[PDB]
């Protein structure tokens, strides 16, 4: 039996849980879970555990070593590597520096945690391979500071980071909120969306034609996690638009879809910049069909009209 | 080759990396990586991986629901899992809102991530439990609330996760980094190497006597985890120390000991309202030794001097 009988009061009602600007109910005690699916997120997160270093490189040092890649296929690897090795960072330390402060609901933090937790998984990966080829991971690491393709998503991607971290940035007004929104759209849509999938896209043609399957193998494993989170993302992004609906006007609606044009345009620029000429049958051309077809699923799921309309020359995905 | 040649020169210097206050070097890139214990914390949390639903809880329930188990073992089975299943989200929650931002060095954050990540199990662990037992979770999660032992423990805690918090809380100053270096010992070494043990002790002597050993075998898991957080804890403060040594003035010393001294008092008073009068061959008063030795072991590891020198009642521990 209690002994502060006062206590019995704090308990949490269901009922007035919020995923944003709740600070009337105690954030730190996770029951009774409202957000169900953030629960369900997790739990998958937690059963997909897997670590870089189970799987094999010796074929993918034997090939990489060998004269039997062309330059044009190392370029792929390269690329992609130098892009992901820190676009994990910029997206877990958002999660943590920017995101989770205002998701005040500990069912959504504790699939946070899980997030940002695989983006380091996946940082290793990255580590790991780099190491395992005999590349120089201090300069794949700083590609995003040497390649003006992969310098632009990034520089792209703090026009949105900034904000969220100001001292006094707050998201109990409703254009706090909406730059929180731009925020999550910035991270979930754009950069684990769309700024990944031409390079899960370039990384699974080797593994289907048996080249750097290790390397193959591990973005499965990536491309399995990241579909999760932006799931996540999208119920989050469309949780808050229920439950703050003055907030999703005409003009917010505008800016993300200027945003997401916006990305487009760079992702389209990077993947010429991976695919000068082609390989694997692949072709940079094929590219603005593929981006544009994934912007416009991905519109569709925060409840927007699809702008491209174009087909996926990629089913298999 | 670059085609952003002034980038080559953001290509992170192994000796400029440092762990506060590190703003001049870039971040985000995780190599090449200077804390290597920090990597090592990583992989070996990584390498512990665990899901609390691996563990049987049928013979707990059994157990639980018979007329077996007497008033007071009941009563030190509720009182820790009222305890621990809102610590865990305290230590989450200011590992992210507190801890990481200061931290400015990657490889320490890759090990923040985990440790963040494995409070989260730690939780999903308390419900678990808390669920087959057929407990009132919505009860149990409020104990820090309802049990003045547990809640001056956390508002205890809370005096130290205030300040860091703030909106212009920074680390740049002597002051600022010394009340950064109070928050790290009240939640490394108090919260997660003290005010856990006694709970640890009790739950395991238990487990050790054949009784709910579903709850043993997690609380085994969890100890598992929480050593690495502690070992972590320990080479943080102490690499911050190293690398500012006019923090670690007799004053932040005298500041830490009385600190811990006080944690040592609310730890006895837990104990004894787990053990009003003993069960399992345990008393309250083995405790008050226990929590002082423990106290001692954390205080020399930190480089301060012991100040009990009481013996340990429990060396399987
Ligand atoms: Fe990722
Ligand atoms: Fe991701
Ligand atoms: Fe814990
Ligand atoms: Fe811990
Ligand atoms: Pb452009
Ligand atoms: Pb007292």
């Amino acid at each position: 039996q209690a002994d502060i009988l006062d206590g019995k009061q704090k308990r949490v009602n269901l009922n007035s849980k919020r995923l944003v600007n709740c600070n009337q109910v105690d954030v730190n005690q996770l029951v009774p879970i409202k957000y169900k699916w953030a629960w369900e997120h997790y739990l998958n997160g937690c059963a997909n555990n897997w670590l870089p270093t189970e799987i094999p490189m010796g074929k993918d040092i034997e090939l990489w070593k060998s004269d039997r890649l062309s330059e044009d296929e190392r370029r792929v690897i390269l690329l992609n590597l130098g892009f992901f090795s820190t676009a994990e960072s910029l997206v877990g330390n958002n999660i943590v520096l920017a995101i989770f402060k205002h998701v005040t609901n500990p069912e959504a933090r504790q699939y946070l945690l899980r997030q940002a937790f695989e983006e380091a998984v996946h940082t290793h990966t990255y580590l790991y391979i780099c190491e395992s080829l005999g590349l120089d991971e201090k300069e794949i690491f700083n590609a995003y500071n040497e390649r003006a393709a992969i310098k632009a998503k990034d520089d792209f991607q703090m026009e949105i980071t900034g904000k969220v971290l100001d001292p006094n940035f707050r998201t109990d007004s409703v254009e706090g909120l909406q730059e929180f929104v731009k925020n999550l759209v910035g991270y979930y849509i754009i950069m684990e969306g769309i700024f990944f999938y031409s390079g899960f896209v370039m990384i699974l043609s080797f593994h289907r034609q048996n080249k750097m399957i290790g390397i193959g193998e591990q973005y499965q494993y990536i491309l399995r996690d990241e579909t999760i989170h932006l799931n996540f993302g999208i119920d989050l992004i469309n949780g808050i638009k229920e439950e703050n609906p003055e907030i999703w006007t005409p003009e917010l609606q505008q800016e993300i879809v200027e945003l997401i044009k916006r990305a487009v345009d760079l992702e389209i620029e990077y993947a010429q910049d991976c695919l000068p000429r082609g390989i694997l049958g692949l072709r940079a051309s094929m590219f603005i069909d593929y981006v544009q077809h994934i912007a416009d699923r991905r519109l569709e799921r925060i409840g927007l009209k699809p702008i491209y309309h174009t087909k996926n020359p990629f089913p298999w995905m």
